[PDB]
Parts: structure tokens; sequence; C-alpha cells
């Protein structure tokens, strides 16, 4: 049967990973730091001849076991977004399991509270992105004891992917770069943004909060020194790493390692499945699903639900939105809703549940955002058959619907090497191995199984057009770069779900509201779990911006809830 | 062996109900006249010693094949939602039929597509309650050619069995009565009576165009002389019929009436089961699933949506609010969120969806509202065993929340002589056959399965709270009646759901909006298929309003987009 646990066991014991009666702990600690002790850290294992490197990603830190198998066929978990051409990794014939995370049992859950608390906390905070790491580390600050949980295999949702930085104003950053901004302004943005649906007093406090919130991060050593514009801001207050990190990656970096520093421990591979409600409407703690310790009940005076949207639930998507059934998602495989499935339950109101924003171009094959850039600087788009179908200068819901009305409801973004050559990001999609590339548009059009004919037909009328200057198929506004220098390049895309801006009510203290919109006892949330924020539509920036606001605004409520 | 058909054919042939080839209409229409030419009209038909009058009832000119079947176990309609106690209708011994709407037949409403429009009018109104009739007349007025349809057996959904008036600012009924109002005063009300999530805009039309509206309903013949106050107003704004009928039945009889002498026909039994949309994202008209005549496509340019609430919907209720799932509903049966589903299906935007208002004690078997004044003016409530489990004067979420929680969900509203005697309002409910009652509580305990024990010592502590003023178990503050004078009486109660605030997205002009919350060309929508008039919470009278002016807006620019 050969074990990954069986080849090391067979050259030494168990206990070489596991303590002496096995016992693995929820988070794999133990295991994993046996790894690190044999083979050392990523810095030691890194290669750089590697195309990808399993060992050095913008992942960071995490557990080997997320991907490497004790006792079953090993995850390459880069290919839950992306889609590397990998060999097999070692022990890859090793027996298969399906995932621990099942679902909810509810006798399994029932038993657990019956049985009572099996052990207490002051704040117990569900989900470790952006918010909850806020969250846990504003409470560890004023006083309270913290429980941090996520069901996945290492920290970051969301969080960790993401690319536009953080929104803020009164900064350091502004004044070096010469930029007036004022509160009033980012408020009137982010309320016009967001069709004036967005909750005035969360957006105040968003605007208020977000110069101090940068400053927090700065705090803990995180560099945000690239200042820059984002869609929807009259002014430049979009912070980012200045010559290193996406901003995701270097936010998840350092709250994971400031919440080591303060002795938080995170639980990974536990996903809180219930919140406990007593009989005066309190809640009193939540059911975790821990992977190897199974079904317990964690009593606490606060509860913070951190955890996430529910962009890749699918059964949520098609109720809020059956229009959107079909897309993909630019998310994290953990934003599948569940504090917005447990707050609703108890009785929590919620605030714009359906509004779902969704991306028109987002990586058939690979999860990964095909920026609208690419159209504009001169990409031509094309169905499967390598017909168009609408200008690549339309909307963002214009090009969804589009595409979704085409055949197998994607299509192919599509250039020339005049595009290759000055679009780096398109350069970036091939190192990402996305890019159908063809010496001859013939050649392109047998690689992406479109048909010869009409991709032969739709280049020569696109020349035609890009010549006369007058798109006379499909309008296409202005045409910058024709289809001619060879190397011929493909990307499959299709419209994604990319965040949901409803979720559970909230007031400005971040205690989550029951159907009376009055704070329940024991409840807070923070980030894209919460609705209010964005109103019917979020900015980039703002998002990550908001998990750190009203992330340390409910950890410290939650702390104070639970000391008094 | 018989069914009613064929006792008449026996004694005529098929045709004294039936045309010459047998054609059945949706309506019934051609058989009802017959009924009424042999039998004679309802005036004719009705006694005055008779206790209930199925012929003459606040339902007014209905089909008599709303009840009594050609070919199948006759309906007692009345017991939908009351629960008289009748002998076996004529004929009841005929074949058990399920309803002919049986859901939807995707197969055939494709067919119905694929073959195009059977007919085609300019304005297709859905849903004949006082929405859509307002809506048609205002299409008929404006001179577009309009067809009304309802799935119903008769017309006027829960608007026809509305109760409490229309509020209206600045009418003649003020100014006689020496009310002084205004306008921002209706506008404030509102709003603080939705905790200010009310669209703004939609609220200043229903205030500014609410006497005009009252106006309109006046020129049809309606009476709405009487002028109250109602919850949430600050001074009397609330118009029902002088004496004579409530006010759901005036309106919806006026209405009637109305559109019957200006030539719009209701088209019964007639189920609105998709909306078609054309390739330019354009609503063209709606399938149609007829009882008799099956699945047929209307063509039209503009669709006005005025199908009604969700209360009765149970899947929509359980998701959007599912503390409430185990609630009754006052409603109509009609309720069941048709016109919001089909919106959704398209892409149509939702606004506040999932706000649902409920009734704490509606009764359980005959399913009206046992108003709070039952309890203010004495009565105690009591759960299934008989023990009071809460003050009768807390407020209504927590009367609701607590029935909620006792053994079956429901509760008893028990009182003795005294009361009855008082209230004139009780002894109505006694007519409805809604009182139990003994002549000793004992007697009172068997009849309503109540332990015999649990009551009798809930009724001497409760008497001997009234005799100290103090109640030790429950706090009520005030208790003005014991019950010790026979016979002794209960009704069934549990909290209800009973409008459902959010609907379809729309705009000023009535329009639905799509994801971008921009008009969808062809589609119109009025009433409480609609979100955003009440924001979080309904006031008493204004949804009512609502139907009146935003249907004749709705029912105008429907016109004005077909005619144009
Ligand atoms: C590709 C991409 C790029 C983006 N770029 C930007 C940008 O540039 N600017 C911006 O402002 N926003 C952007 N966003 C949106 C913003 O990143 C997300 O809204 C935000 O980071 C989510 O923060 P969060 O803390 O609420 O949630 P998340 O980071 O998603 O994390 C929530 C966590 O909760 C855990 N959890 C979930 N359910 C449970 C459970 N039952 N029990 C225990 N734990 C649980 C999850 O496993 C996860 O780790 C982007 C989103 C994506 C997908
Ligand atoms: C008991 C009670 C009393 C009330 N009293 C008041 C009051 O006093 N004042 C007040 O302001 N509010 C009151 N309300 C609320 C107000 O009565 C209703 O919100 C308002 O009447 C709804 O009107 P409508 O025209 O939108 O819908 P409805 O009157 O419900 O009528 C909708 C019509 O559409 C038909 N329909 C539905 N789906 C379809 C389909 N697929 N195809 C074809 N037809 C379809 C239905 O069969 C129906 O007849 C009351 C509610 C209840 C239950
Ligand atoms: C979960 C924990 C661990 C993981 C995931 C892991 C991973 C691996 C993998 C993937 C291989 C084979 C790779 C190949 O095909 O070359 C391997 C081999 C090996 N492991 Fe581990 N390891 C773990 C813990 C340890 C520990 C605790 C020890 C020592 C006590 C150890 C010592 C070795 C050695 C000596 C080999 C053969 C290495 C060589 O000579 O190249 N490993 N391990
Ligand atoms: C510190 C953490 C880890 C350790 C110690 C570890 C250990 C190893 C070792 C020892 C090998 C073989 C190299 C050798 O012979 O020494 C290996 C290969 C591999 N590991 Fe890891 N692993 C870790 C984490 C990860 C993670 C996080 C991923 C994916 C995200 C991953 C994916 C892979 C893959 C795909 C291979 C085979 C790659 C190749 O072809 O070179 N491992 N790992
Ligand atoms: C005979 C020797 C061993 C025995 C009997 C053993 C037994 C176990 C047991 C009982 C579990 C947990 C089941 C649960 O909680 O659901 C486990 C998990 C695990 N063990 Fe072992 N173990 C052995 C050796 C090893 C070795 C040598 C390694 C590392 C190379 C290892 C790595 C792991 C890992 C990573 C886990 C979580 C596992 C997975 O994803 O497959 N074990 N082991
Ligand atoms: C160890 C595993 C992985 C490796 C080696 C890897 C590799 C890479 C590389 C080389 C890039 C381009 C440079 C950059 O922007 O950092 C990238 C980008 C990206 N990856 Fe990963 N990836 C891994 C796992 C994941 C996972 C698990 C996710 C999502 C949960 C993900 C989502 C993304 C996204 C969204 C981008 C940015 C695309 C863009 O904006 O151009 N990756 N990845
Ligand atoms: C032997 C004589 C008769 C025959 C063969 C006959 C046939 C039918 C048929 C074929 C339908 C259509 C059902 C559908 O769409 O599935 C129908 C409906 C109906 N018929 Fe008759 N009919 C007869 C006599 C009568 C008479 C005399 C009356 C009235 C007293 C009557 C009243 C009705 C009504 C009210 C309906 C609508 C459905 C119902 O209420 O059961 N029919 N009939
Ligand atoms: C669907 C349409 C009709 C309905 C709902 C209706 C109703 C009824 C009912 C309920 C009865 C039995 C009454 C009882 O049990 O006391 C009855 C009997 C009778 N109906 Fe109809 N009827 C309809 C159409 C007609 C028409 C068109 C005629 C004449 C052509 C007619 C003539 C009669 C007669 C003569 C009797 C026996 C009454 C007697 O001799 O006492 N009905 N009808
Ligand atoms: C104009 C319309 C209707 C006609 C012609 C009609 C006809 C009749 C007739 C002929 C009878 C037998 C006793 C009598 O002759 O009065 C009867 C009884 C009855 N009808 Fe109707 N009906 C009509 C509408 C309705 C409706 C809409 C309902 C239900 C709300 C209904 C329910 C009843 C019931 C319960 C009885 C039995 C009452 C008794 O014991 O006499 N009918 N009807
Ligand atoms: C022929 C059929 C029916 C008969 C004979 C009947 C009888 C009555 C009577 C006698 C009243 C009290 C006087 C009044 O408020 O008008 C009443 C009220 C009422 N009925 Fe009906 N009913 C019928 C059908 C229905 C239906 C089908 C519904 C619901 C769709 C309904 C719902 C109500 C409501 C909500 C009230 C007001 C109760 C109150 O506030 O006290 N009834 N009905």
């Amino acid at each position: 049967t050969p074990d990954m646990g069986s080849f090391h066991a067979d050259m030494g014991s168990c206990q070489s990973c596991h303590a002496k009666p096995i016992k693995v702990t929820d988070s794999e600690t133990h295991e994993n730091a046996q790894c690190k002790s044999c083979h050392g850290e990523y810095a030691e294992l890194a290669n750089d001849k590697l195309q990808f490197d399993p060992h050095n990603s913008h992942l960071g830190d995490i557990n080997c076991t997320s991907c490497h198998k004790g006792h079953e066929e090993p995850k390459f978990y880069c290919n839950e977004c992306h889609s590397f051409d990998i060999k097999p990794m070692p022990f890859s014939d090793a027996k298969k399991k399906k995932s621990w995370d099942d679902g909810w049992d509810q006798d399994k859950i029932q038993k657990a509270i019956a049985a009572g608390p099996s052990e207490t906390t002051q704040v117990l905070v569900v989900g470790a992105g952006s918010a909850g790491f806020n969250a846990s580390l504003a409470a560890k600050k004023a006083g309270a004891n913290v429980i941090l949980v996520d069901k996945a295999p290492f920290s970051g949702g969301n969080s960790m992917i993401s690319a536009g930085g953080m929104n803020a104003v009164g900064t350091k950053q502004q004044t070096a770069h010469g930029v007036e901004d004022k509160v009033e302004w980012f408020i009137e943005d982010a309320m016009k943004g967001g069709r004036q649906q967005n909750d005035i007093k969360l957006v105040t406090i968003l605007a208020e909060q977000s110069a101090d919130g940068v400053q927090w991060l700065e705090s803990l050593g995180a560099n945000l020194d690239d200042l820059k514009r984002s869609g929807g801001a009259r002014v430049d207050r979009t912070h980012r790493p200045h010559g290193g990190k996406s901003s995701g990656p270097e936010i998840i970096d350092t709250l994971r390692k400031a919440a080591k520093e303060q002795g938080i421990d995170t639980r990974l591979n536990s996903r809180v499945v219930k919140l406990v409600v007593n009989d005066d409407h309190s809640v009193v703690g939540a059911v975790v699903h821990g992977k190897h310790t199974g079904y317990y009940m964690i009593g606490a005076k606060s509860v913070v639900l951190a955890t996430g949207g529910y962009g890749m639930n699918k059964e949520m998507i098609a109720y809020y939105r059956p229009t959107m059934k079909d897309m993909t998602s630019s998310n994290n495989i953990t934003a599948t809703g569940d504090g917005v499935l447990m707050a609703k339950e108890i009785g929590a109101s919620m605030t714009d549940i359906d509004w779902v924003q969704a991306h028109p171009t987002v990586g058939k094959d690979s999860r990964i955002l095909i920026s609208e850039t690419v159209r504009g600087v001169g990409a031509v788009m094309v169905n499967k058959d390598g017909n168009r179908f609408i200008s690549e200068l339309t909307t963002r819901d214009k090009a969804s619907d589009a595409i979704l009305k085409q055949p197998g409801q994607f299509a192919w973004i599509i250039f020339d090497n005049q595009l290759y050559k000055k679009a780096k990001m398109v350069r970036g999609y091939d190192h990402l191995e996305m890019l159908y590339k063809g010496d001859t548009v013939e050649q392109l059009a047998k690689s992406t199984g479109m048909k010869v004919a009409d991709l032969a037909k739709t280049v020569s009328d696109y020349n035609g057009y890009v010549a006369s200057g007058k798109d006379t198929a499909f309008g296409r506004a202005d045409m910058p770069l024709n289809m001619t220098q060879s190397p011929y390049y493909a990307v499959k895309v299709a419209p994604g779900i990319h965040h949901t801006m409803g979720g559970v009510a909230i007031n400005t203290t971040a205690s989550v509201l029951d159907l009376q919109s009055k704070p329940i006892d024991g409840l807070f949330a923070a980030g894209e779990v919460t609705g209010g924020v964005h109103g019917y539509n979020r900015l980039g920036g703002n998002a990550i911006a908001d998990t750190v606001v009203f992330g340390r605004i409910a950890g410290d409520n939650a702390a104070k809830h639970a000391l008094d």
C-alpha cells in the first residue's frame, strides 16, 4: 500500500512525525514542524530553476501537509486556482480519500451542543483572512483571550490573493506624492460607486479610520508605500507594497507573523458549523468541526464572524443571482458563505444580501482575472468557433452577458506580438502558462479548437476595420493595433463571480443585527461576510480597507463585550 | 357515479352549460353565465336566515364554479381561510382531482415560446388585485389595449381581504374632520416606520399622489369617507368606507366594476409562468398556463407584474427568513411570490428582498388577525398545555418569538363572559366560529386539548394576580378581568406572515430594474410584488396606497411605452 508515512516509518518510526501516543492536532502543528526539522524551511528548499516552485510562492509559509499527505494521495494546492501542468508529486500512488470537510453532520452537532463547551475562550474569531486576523489582534490588545479558527489548510482566504492594495485618506504616502484628499471625497467616491445604496454610517467610519488602518498595518511591519489610483476614485489613494509583493500577500504575511508573535494560535482545518444560542437569544459559543478532533463546542462570551464572502457557494449564487449560476469565480475555494448561513439560521438580518459582483473575463482554465486593459490595448475577443460577438470596449456588464450568450459560455481574448511586447501582464499570463500560441492564425485556430475558416474571416475583417478605422461588424470604437506580427495568442476566459457585497447586517460597532435590526448579544462580524459597506458595488481597494477598519472594530468591541 | 355535469346533462344536455363543440374557456365564462340564467344571480340566491351565506359574502360577484364544480369534488372556497363547520355541499361524492395548477412544465413552456405568440396585446397586466386593476384602468385610459390575467378562481388577491384602509395626505376627508397633515409628515412617518431604509423617492411619490388616488377610487364609486389614525401615523390619515363594506371589498368591488365598464375583462384561472425576453434583453410577452387551454404565449410590448407578495411561498420564506418558517400567514393562497421568481430568473434586481413582516397572533384555524386589543382588554395567553409563558402585554416581536418557542408553535387566547360581554370584536370571532367554549374551565380544557390541572392552576393563579394587581409569574402590569364567569372561551393563534416588503426593484416610473439597476425594456411592476416603498417595515394603510399610486403609474408608463 506504500504511504508517505510508511516510507518514513520504514526508515525510522511513527514518532519521527507523530507524538508518542499518536494524536494529530487539527492544525497538524507537530507533524509539520517535523518536516521542517529534517528538510529545512522553504528557503532551504526553494529552487529557482523551477518554473513555478511549490516551495517559494505567494501563498507564503504554510503547512507542508497542505500538499504532501501523511497517508493519502497528495494535493498540488496551486491547481486549486492555477492550471500548472505538473508531473506527479512524490507518493502520488497513495490511497485517495474524500476531503475531511464533508458538510454539516447535524446529529454530531447536536451531540456537541448537549455535551456543553469542551473548552472556553473570551473571543472566538471565525476565519483567518485579513478581517479575522485584524479582529484577533485588536481583541488581544484589549486584554481578551482569543481563539482564531479557519477551516482551510492554511490562512488568508481571498485576502491573500488580492492585488490593488488598500484605500486610505490622510496618509503619509499621499503627502509625499503631493496628493490632496479629504475624508468627504472618500465617502462621496464610495457612495457613488455603490449607487448610493451603501450605509453612509459604515462608509464614514471606513473613510475616517483608513489612514490609521494603514499605519496599523505599518506598525506590524508591512510596506504600503506604492500610492496609486483606482477605478472610481477622484484622487490617488490605494496603497501597495513598494516593489515586492502584491498587497494581498504582503498584508497576509504580516498579519500571520503578527499573530504568531502575540501568541494567538490559529487553529487550521477547523470549520465552525453552528452558532450556539441560549434561551435568551445570546450567542454563547460555536460548534467546530475539527479535521482530526471531530465535533466539539467552544463556549465564548463573544463570537466574531470573519468568514469572507459567498462567491463559491453555488446554491447561494443560484438562489440570489440565477443569471450568474454558470459563471466561474476568481475566488479562493473557502468563500462558500458559511457565516451568512450560520447567522441567517439563528435569526440575524442581512443587508443587500443578493448583491454579487462578477468580472467579465476570468480565466476559464485557470481562475485568474484577465485584466480589461488587455482588451483596451488592442486585444480582440472571439467565440469558440473564432467569431466576434461585440465590441471589446463594451461594459463589464455587457461583456459577461455577451460571453454567457456564446457557445460553451466562454470566449477567447486574442492578440498578436505587437500586443505581446506592448503589454507585460499578457506575458505574466504567458509565464503562468495561460496562452494558446500559434505561429499562424490557422495554427492558433487548431490549438484553440476554433474554426479556421471563421477565425481567418475575423482577422482579415479586423485588419480591414483597423485599416479603415471603422468597425462595421460590431462597432469597436477604436483599434490601436492589428493582427499581423506572427506568434498569435489565445486565452480562455469567462465571466466570473468576484465579491459578494451583501452579507450579515451590522451596526457601526460591528455587532451583527437581528430581525428588529438590534445587536445580537455576543455576535460580531467584519469583512466580506458583512453587508452594507459597499452598497451595490465594491470599488478597488475598498474591500481590504473594510477588512482592516471593521476587523479591528469588531475584535475590539468583541473583547470589550467579553471584559466589561 | 355522477357529478354535477351529469346530473344536469341527464335533465337537459351537455349544452345546458357548455357551448356546442365543448370548448371551455379558462375563465369558464359561458358555463357561469348559464348557472346564473337558470338559477338566478347572488341577490336572488341570497338567504338572510343563514349563518354564513355562501351566496352573499365579502368575495363579491365571483364565478359559481369558484366552488360548485362540473366534474369534481366541490370546493367550499370559504374554508381556504375560514373554518366554518358545514354539511357536505351538493355533489360531494364527485371525484377528487388535483388542482389544475400543478407548478410549471418547462417542456410545455418551451414549446409555447418556440411557437411564438398565439395572440398579441399592447399591455399585459399580470395579477388582478388592487395594483393590477389600477394598472389596467390607467393603461386603458392612456389608450393602450390591455389583457388582464389572474391565476386564481376570482380576482382580488390579498387586496380584497384588506381591513384598515388607505393612507393619504391632503384629502377632503381630512379637511372635513379638522385634521391638519403635511406631505413631509407622511414622508417622515413612512421613513421612520421603515427604519429609514425606504427608497425616499418612492415614498415621496407615494405621499404626493395619495389624495389623487383616493379621489381616483371615489370617481369610480368607492366610498372612503371614514377617517382614522393608524399605527406609526402622527395624525389621522387612513380612509375607510363610511359604513357598509370593509375597505378591501369596497376597493376591489369598485375596481372590478370599473374594469368591466371600460371593457377590460379579467382572464381567470390563467397563471403566468415565464416572462419571454427577445435577444436584445427586451421583455416581449409571457407564457400563460390556462386551466383549460394549457400553455400559450401572449406577445406584448409591455408586461406589468402586479402579482402581490410571497408570504405563502414556504420555500421563499424558509430561504429568506428561516426563523419565520413555522408561522402561519393571514394571506390569500394566491401570494406565492411568482412575480418575484419570474423577474429574478431573467435578471431583474430586487430591493430589500428578504424583509418579511409578520403579525403575532393570527388564527391557526381561521387565518384572520386576532387583534392585540383582545389581550389589551383582559385576555390571557396560554400554551397548548394551558400555561402562561409571557406577559400578554409584551411587545409584538416578543409575543411572536415566545409563541414560536412553545410546544406546537401556537398559543391559546383565553377569556371568560366578562370579556365576551364587553368586546363585540370577540363576539365577531364567535360568529366566525373561531372560539372554543366550555361551561366550566375543565370543559374548555377538554375541548382544546389543554391539561385540566395546568389550566385550572393557571386560572386560580391568574385570578389571584388580578385580586392583588401583581403578576408574579410574568409582570403583566394591568390585569382588568379574571376568569370566573361562565362560559369560558379560547381562540387558537400563532404569529403569521402578513406582508413581504421586499420584492422586484423599481424606479419612480415603475420600470423593473436589471442588475445595473437600469430599466428592463418592456417590464413594469406595482404593489407588494415590488420592494422599496416600505423599507424594512410596512405601516398600516400604506400598502393599499402603494397599489393605487404605483399601480396607476405602472399602467400609465406601460401604455406610453407600448404606444409612443
Ligand atoms: C482575485 C481577487 C482579487 C481581489 N483584489 C482586491 C483588491 O485589489 N482590493 C480590494 O479591496 N479587494 C479585493 N478583492 C476582494 C477582497 O480581497 C475580499 O473581499 C477580502 O479580502 C475578503 O476578506 P475577509 O477577511 O473578509 O475574508 P477572506 O480573506 O476570504 O477570508 C475568510 C476566511 O474564513 C475562513 N472560513 C470560512 N468559513 C469558515 C468556517 N465555517 N469556519 C472557520 N473558518 C472559516 C476561510 O477559510 C478564509 O480563510 C479581491 C478578491 C479576489 C478574489
Ligand atoms: C388580511 C390582510 C389585511 C390587510 N390590510 C391592509 C390594509 O388595511 N391597509 C394596507 O395598507 N395594507 C393591508 N394589507 C396589505 C395589502 O392588503 C396588500 O399588500 C396589497 O393589497 C397587495 O396588493 P397587490 O395588488 O400587490 O397584490 P394582491 O392583492 O395580492 O393581488 C395579486 C393578484 O395577482 C394574482 N397572481 C399572482 N401570481 C400570478 C401569476 N403567476 N399569474 C397570474 N396572476 C397571478 C394573484 O392570484 C392575485 O389575485 C393587508 C394584508 C392582509 C393579508
Ligand atoms: C509531513 C512531513 C514530511 C513531508 C511532507 C516530507 C516530504 C518528503 C518527500 C516528498 C520525500 C520524497 C521526495 C523525493 O521524491 O525525492 C521525502 C523523503 C525523505 N524524507 Fe521526508 N518529509 C517529511 C518529514 C520527514 C522527517 C521527519 C524526516 C526525518 C526524520 C524526513 C526525512 C526524509 C528523507 C531522509 C527522505 C529521503 C531524502 C533524500 O535522501 O533525498 N522527512 N520527504
Ligand atoms: C516546508 C515545507 C515542505 C517541505 C519540507 C516539503 C518537502 C518536499 C521535498 C523534500 C520534496 C522533494 C525534494 C527532495 O528530494 O529533497 C518535495 C517536492 C515537492 N513538493 Fe514539497 N514540501 C513542502 C511544502 C510543499 C508545498 C507547500 C507544496 C505546494 C504548495 C509542495 C509541493 C511539492 C511538489 C509539487 C513537489 C515535487 C516538485 C518537483 O517536481 O520538484 N510542497 N517537497
Ligand atoms: C506506522 C506509522 C504511522 C502510523 C500508525 C500513523 C498513524 C496516523 C493516524 C492514526 C493519523 C490520523 C487520523 C485522523 O486523525 O483522522 C495520522 C495522520 C497523519 N500522519 Fe501518520 N502515522 C504514521 C507515520 C507517519 C509518518 C512517518 C508521517 C510523515 C512522513 C506521517 C504523517 C501524517 C500526516 C501528514 C498526517 C495527517 C495526514 C494525511 O493527510 O495523510 N505519519 N497518522
Ligand atoms: C504554491 C502554490 C502556488 C504557486 C507556486 C503559484 C504561482 C503563482 C505565480 C508565479 C504567480 C504570478 C506572480 C504573482 O502575481 O505572484 C501567481 C499569481 C496568482 N495566483 Fe498563484 N500560485 C500558487 C497558488 C495559488 C492559489 C492557492 C491561489 C488562490 C487561492 C492562487 C491565485 C493566484 C492569483 C489570483 C494570482 C494573480 C494573477 C494576476 O493577478 O495576474 N495561486 N501564482
Ligand atoms: C355529459 C355531459 C358533459 C360532458 C361530456 C362535459 C365535458 C367537460 C369537459 C371535457 C370539460 C373540460 C376539462 C378540462 O379542461 O380538463 C368540462 C369542464 C367543465 N364542465 Fe362539463 N361536460 C358535461 C356537462 C356539463 C354540465 C351540464 C355542466 C354544469 C352543470 C358542466 C360544467 C363544467 C364545468 C364548471 C367545467 C370546468 C371544470 C369543472 O368545474 O369540473 N359540464 N366539462
Ligand atoms: C355550472 C353551472 C351551474 C351550477 C353551479 C348549478 C348549481 C346547481 C346545484 C348545486 C344544484 C343542486 C341543488 C341542491 O342540491 O339543492 C342544481 C340543481 C339544478 N339545476 Fe343547476 N347549476 C348550474 C347550471 C344550471 C343550468 C344551466 C340549469 C338549467 C338548464 C340548471 C338547472 C337546475 C335544476 C333544474 C336543478 C334541479 C332543481 C330542482 O328541480 O329542485 N342548472 N344546480
Ligand atoms: C351565482 C352563483 C352560484 C349559484 C347559481 C349557486 C347555486 C346553488 C344552488 C342552486 C344551491 C342549492 C340550494 C339553493 O338552491 O340555494 C347551492 C348551494 C350551495 N352553494 Fe352555491 N351557487 C353559486 C355560487 C356559490 C359559491 C361561489 C359558493 C361558495 C362560496 C357556493 C356554495 C354553496 C354551498 C356551500 C351550498 C350549500 C348551502 C345549502 O346548504 O343550501 N355557491 N348553490
Ligand atoms: C363565500 C366565502 C366566505 C364567506 C361566507 C366568508 C364569511 C366571512 C364573514 C361573515 C366575515 C365577517 C364580516 C366581515 O368582516 O366582512 C368575514 C371576514 C373575513 N374573511 Fe371571509 N368569508 C369567505 C371567504 C373568505 C376568504 C376566501 C378569505 C381569504 C382570502 C377570507 C378572509 C377573511 C378575512 C381576512 C376577514 C376579516 C376578519 C376580521 O377582521 O374579523 N374570507 N368572512
